[PDB]
């Protein structure tokens, strides 16, 4: 019996070739393999994992396994799996349920296949999640499983928000580590990852020249910062929208004009509030917010003909694709690339000029239309994931008495010392040489020679 | 009015012309003037101020005065005063003791003139400092004055470190606000300020082409980040040194090669530990650390002939200028520009090829050889200073009983809401338009429509 | 009824046609020529042998030539550069095309032969459109009687032009040519900005490597090397540049690059001792951009850092000594057009060996081999020039001229600056750009007509 | 020695210090000194020179003198002289008539002092010019002097246009070399020089932050290209205007929005044709064209309040400053910085908000408000000048028989081989290493191993 489901198992050899390359690009993660090999700190760990089934995730999975864990895996997005990576993991004997181009029903089924082994709840004791979907399903549908789970390690900004809401409401059942907010995650992956992979995805989907054209990036947090750079470095004229004036100040100082889709920044919900002159000149819009309906129906109506629309935030509801499905006709160009014809719902003229190009049906475009962030960037994120798994598994929350569990429910980050140790391995991967403080210098600035080098207030 | 000392009072009209321009470049600060003029929240405040006597400081001073304060002012660096600014402030009837090109004895005398009025301690009740020199003098020499002081507002990273050391040792006598760590200060002034003003100062001092040449920036905190950009945007080939691997990871991802002056980063004090091949190719070295002896004697010996050496950190001991004074002959090119001849102490050949060019005798180069950060950047820093002064003055720490002082004796930052309000005014100064969240969107991400928009953990 | 073609898979035609319809919207200069000249049919009677990368962009070029009255027979000028959906869409429109991605060399030559011959005999060709000179060479060496009836050659690329100029110098060029490459809207658009767009694109598609923070060496700093260096630097690479031309090297220095040679003091003595092994041992990526031979040589390949990526974006694969690598080292295909080359020996390799290089597109032009080459909106410039060049030579009717008049016209020329400007204006309008009109006084002041041309022929832009 | 006029001879020692530094930054020029010292190829040359009396020109002058020439010198702009450079040249016994801040009458008088020695025409036999003013004066007022002059070497685009017009009309009396169109001049000086010195000048004059603000650059030739980069690299949002669609295409591809000051690009001279919405958002306008009235009266009226206006083309008539003198009130901020009050001609309110800031009264801003291009860039231009002087002086046009003069009366550029030799010295100055072709490679591409490497048609 094959305890997996993937698109095509014959892609395994290709995937394995790419894993071998990726190992060479992931020194922090491979360093953890070597360092913790002897101890087997994840011996006895049974990890439910839900995160984009890419080559990078493959190296993460095999690191967890190399440190003693067993896992059962699914992707956290319908379009993000690399089928060769899924195949290589399945062929190594690891249960994985993932393919590129899942339906929503298949997506839920894949998560269910990780949770259930041979038709009963798996004896899971750890969770690794990216976006909170697996966390939500366990809490909603398998609450008894959480009695035996020691913790959740959550990858992404959106997932963390959802955890913090559960904690505030008293509905979170196990502790978590916010992996996102290690500096080697948030200020590496979220920013430089998107810098690498946004323009990549747009080129693969459309092959559009970007230089000389007008872009609007909605948001200027870590993803928006990286996204804006991805485009500006290509020669786009990028405008930035924000609701956060500090982030907007950064965009101004970084050389971007800060604009709103709405007249005076006020959305009244009508077309009259749209800055039609602005949107009529935009060739590309990218959403980066983790919020809802930031590229709304009225904005879509006002966009320049033939504009590209995409989202690089975690969930597709940043863009009102439901409005587009209800009202406009979709013409598939190729997979994950649709022309959306604004002439009506029922059919289209093949030579119509009044369309938008939507990438990945509004799902995470970097992963949907390309391969997401590169190995050398994901090295940081995933070294943090491994450290976080070790920490929570060692803490054994599920074995605490009921009264003490109540006291130990938290959402925490990894210590700065570990964040530094990850960064050092990343730096060495580039051939970088960090200088060691003399004793006198360390005394002068008030730190130990080995670090940590900054107070916890430091923002980098 | 005679209660001042400046280089040349006849420069006042020029200074006033420049203050009128700077007011138009400082909307956050001017907005505070207009908003608080009626209420006079600083009525009764008597502020000892020690910060670079520039045009920008002039607008700060006159804002404090417009809100009801009286001040006595000095510069916190011997080369940083703009004499026209000092003159304009003196001519407005405000006690100021500052000029460009002070001796160290004059520097101390100027601070003493703020502390003493007519030969006796002034009835000061507030302190505004940049670097901690005034704060140190008050604690060491005028402890009775601190009994009646409500707080200190400290501008810069180095000054904050000194406060935090005092707090750790139980020697801090009054509460402080860390103005540096507002995002609209640290991630504006320290970074973009240096981006603007480093290349500016080097051009004014040397008129050297930077494009195509090799630079080494020591440090990659906010100043090193801004400094590196200042140089790279001019076409320099910039290498970065760091002791902090997180900051080094950022430098790598930002497109810099990370190097150490020392073989394997080990600074053992020996000549042989210097990477002679590296230093022999460097045309410019810039120190940005806030630490001691980061451009040391052995590094200076190994630098390429005709290299420029400068420091943009707060204090001159980043570079071992004492070694250069003791051993090498100094030839003044023009004010704040010296050729340092490595051939010997006693005289030099006017056509010697083996020299370095030192800017501002190792003191902060942006202020020493140019005019420091631009008005529109200092607007952020100084709007924070004003808000910080208001907050501590209203809290009236000096008048609290002993038991209540114990609860308030701390080093704090301004609330994020105020940091955002400053940023908004900066954004509007650029013509930027921030978007207003809908109530549904604000609920979705868990914030009020008016902000604050981020949790206190957020790093931007 | 139409069968006069050979492509990978005709069922890709609908996809290709969807992409052509998008590309038309990205190519205003080319589409402007279609609309302007449709009525007049200036290429009526033209029979064009075409040899250029069978991409979507070439598809729009082909259909423009056809829309203006031409008939064509087409092949690609590179074994890896065809987009199969584009080839299919062209075949389905009834146009003879012989092209697919992943040709062998024998197939490549056969495809060119299929354009030249129709039903086993020389086609009644009267025009040539070429990219690199291979078709031009075959006609001159093997089909001289066909050249008697050919009015001209329009040549796309720097390499091809060099070959034409050599023929002209030797008195062996049989028909006139237009150097399309040296329109400013080609050379300083396509060769530079095209590579800026498509180099990093190809490297990402092939390897998915992070480029930021890593060390690159770009060999050459002409238009391709300039664009290539920018492609990498804009991604955060630390880029070093090599050049033999000191003017181009001066530009690289001023542009913010360190200028280095693979050889100690720039002198190759042919031995491994002349290699700067310390330099090459730190390089993660090398890119050749020269149009020259063996600029990434065997000794350089031996000295490169383990796991370095090697690629070429010049016209021909001999920039890199891949023959040395085939003879001496073991090739492991990662996926199509991506090979690990194991430096441990010829016969087999360890799957976990660390001492390999990654070669893209077997050393053939990487932007077209591992991605889709330049974007439509850039190729618009190049291809509007191709169309204008075809119109000009076809109208001149060189083949029909008497001997004495042929002597006067047998040359390699560029398009007039006025036309180069007209192409540029349509490109600018495509971006929504608004050019200012000179007043009469201003035009007089600088000595030009209000409509242009705006610069003397000496101007370098 | 009294045969000079400069602002202040006591600045000579400072000038000499700066010349000694500049020599180290000018390897091509110093290489020419060493190479040609023995031959003294300019022995007997008597050169009238008219070009910006900067430190860089000082090194040029002393190179000509070191190769045997005698000279008489003036500046080609009223604001471009560096008084320390003029002083150092006078103190070396060389006739120079130049100071910063000349009136137009003084400017003409200075040129006349070069032409006349001891009250009568000097026995000049060579001319070095920058802009054509000296050339025009010789042709119009001293035609008899041209009978004994062997040639003109002309530095700049505007000067060359004027020569080519003279040649076309049959009014040019001596041959010329177009120094501008060496690649090591035009594509070095005109572009990278302005990149270095435009932002420099704006900072020195105003100390304005540039990041985040809106600029409009009129022109995108070599100067406009370099100017646009100067601003964009600082984080300005730069828009570009052009009449040349090829240059406009380059601006688009380089990442700029191309706009016209006039609606649809049509300049009918009416206020109605101005794009007031566009100009109302511009904080900085820079003219780069070498044309007339490209920043016209109606544009000046429509500019955003407090916009900076400047010109970096050769002559001040790019901007309609005559209109501003006739209609608006000028308030000097400091030398070469004026607020132009749009409220009327006769007086102004010191606190008026409706003004523009004009730099250098519309004269070349880089030289007027800073020091022009850096030594290492001018090295290229001036090595070309020296080679051009050698070539024409050795040809001895004035002494040629009539039939041979006819053949040599032309405006020519230097051979590409020499352009390459200059570039090589510049590259070596950066520590750059050029590769030598193998014999097989040289054969393959059809060039000699030593060069020239490109055909004359090549545009770089
Ligand atoms: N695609 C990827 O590979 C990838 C990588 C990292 C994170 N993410 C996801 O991207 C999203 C953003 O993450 P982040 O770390 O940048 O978060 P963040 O909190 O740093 O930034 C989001 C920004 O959006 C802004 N914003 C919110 N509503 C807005 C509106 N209506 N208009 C304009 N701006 C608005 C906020 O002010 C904030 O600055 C999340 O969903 C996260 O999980 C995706
Ligand atoms: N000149 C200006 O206008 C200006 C502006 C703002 C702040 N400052 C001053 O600049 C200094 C730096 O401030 P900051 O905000 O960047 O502080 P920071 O803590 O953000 O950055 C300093 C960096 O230096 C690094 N460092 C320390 N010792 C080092 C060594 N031996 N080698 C290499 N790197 C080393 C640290 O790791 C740290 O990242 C302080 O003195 C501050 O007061 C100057
Ligand atoms: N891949 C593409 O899409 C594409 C696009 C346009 C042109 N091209 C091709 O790229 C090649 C280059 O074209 P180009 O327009 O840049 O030509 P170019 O003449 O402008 O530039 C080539 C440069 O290579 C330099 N060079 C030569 N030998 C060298 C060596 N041994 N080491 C270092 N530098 C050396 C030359 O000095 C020259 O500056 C040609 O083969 C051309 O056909 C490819
Ligand atoms: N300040 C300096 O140090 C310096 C340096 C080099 C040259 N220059 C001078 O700068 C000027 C420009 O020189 P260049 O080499 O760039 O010349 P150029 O011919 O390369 O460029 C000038 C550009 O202006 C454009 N133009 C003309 N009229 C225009 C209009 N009405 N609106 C918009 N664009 C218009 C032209 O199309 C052209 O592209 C000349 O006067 C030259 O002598 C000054
Ligand atoms: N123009 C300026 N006026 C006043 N302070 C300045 C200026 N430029 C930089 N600074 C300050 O210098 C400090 C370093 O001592 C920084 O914290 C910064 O706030
Ligand atoms: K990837
Ligand atoms: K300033
Ligand atoms: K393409
Ligand atoms: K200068
Ligand atoms: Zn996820
Ligand atoms: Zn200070
Ligand atoms: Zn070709
Ligand atoms: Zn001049």
């Amino acid at each position: 019996f094959t305890d997996y489901k993937v698109a095509d198992i014959t892609l395994a050899a290709w995937g394995r070739r790419e894993l071998i390359i990726a190992e060479s690009e992931m020194p922090a993660l491979m360093g953890l393999r070597r360092k913790y090999a002897g101890q087997q700190p994840l011996k006895g760990a049974k990890i439910l994992g839900c995160i984009h089934m890419t080559i990078q995730t493959g190296v993460l999975i095999e690191t967890l396994v190399a440190l003693g864990a067993e896992v059962r895996w699914s992707s956290c997005n319908i379009f993000s799996t690399q089928d060769q990576a899924a195949a290589a993991i399945a062929a190594a004997g690891i249960p994985v349920f993932a393919w590129k181009g899942e339906t929503e029903e298949e997506y839920e089924w894949c998560i269910e296949q990780t949770i259930l082994k041979d038709g009963q709840p798996w004896d899971a004791n750890m969770v690794l999640d990216d976006g909170g979907d697996l966390t939500e399903i366990l809490h909603k549908k398998y609450p008894q499983m959480l009695e035996r789970i020691h913790g959740i390690t959550e990858e992404t900004t959106t997932g963390v928000h959802r955890l913090l809401d559960m904690l505030k409401n008293g509905t979170l059942k196990v502790p978590a580590i916010n992996v996102n907010d290690s500096v080697t995650k948030s200020k590496n992956d979220n920013k430089y990852g998107c810098r690498h992979s946004l323009n990549d995805a747009i080129k693969r989907g459309t092959d559009h020249l970007l230089s000389g054209k007008q872009a609007l990036v909605i948001g200027y947090g870590d993803v928006g910062k990286g996204s804006s750079q991805s485009l500006r470095q290509e020669g786009m004229i990028v405008k930035v929208a924000e609701v956060d004036p500090i982030c907007a100040m950064q965009a101004c100082m970084d050389g971007f004009e800060v604009v709103s889709p709405y007249k005076n920044g006020i959305n009244d919900g009508t077309e009259a509030s749209i800055d039609a002159a602005l949107l009529g000149k935009i060739d590309l819009i990218v959403t980066t917010t983790g919020n809802v309906n930031v590229c709304d129906a009225n904005m879509l109506k006002a966009l320049k003909k033939r504009a590209v629309v995409c989202n690089i935030g975690h969930f597709d509801n940043e863009i009102d694709t439901a409005f587009m499905r209800k009202n406009w006709a979709w013409e598939e160009v190729k997979p994950q690339v649709h022309k959306i014809h604004r002439t009506g719902k029922d059919g289209f003229d093949a030579h119509n000029d009044d369309y938008l190009i939507l990438l990945a049906e509004g799902r995470l475009v970097n992963l949907g239309n390309a391969t997401g962030h590169p190995s050398r960037i994901m090295d940081g994120s995933f070294a943090n994931q491994v450290l976080a798994q070790i920490h929570l598994f060692e803490q054994k929350y599920a074995d605490l008495p009921a009264a003490e569990k109540a006291k130990r429910l938290s959402v925490e980050v990894l210590p700065k010392k570990l964040d530094e140790e990850v960064a050092l391995e990343m730096v060495k991967g580039f051939g970088g040489v960090v200088t060691q403080l003399t004793p006198k210098q360390a005394e002068y600035i008030g730190v130990s020679v080995e670090g940590p080098f900054k107070p916890d207030t430091y923002r980098y």
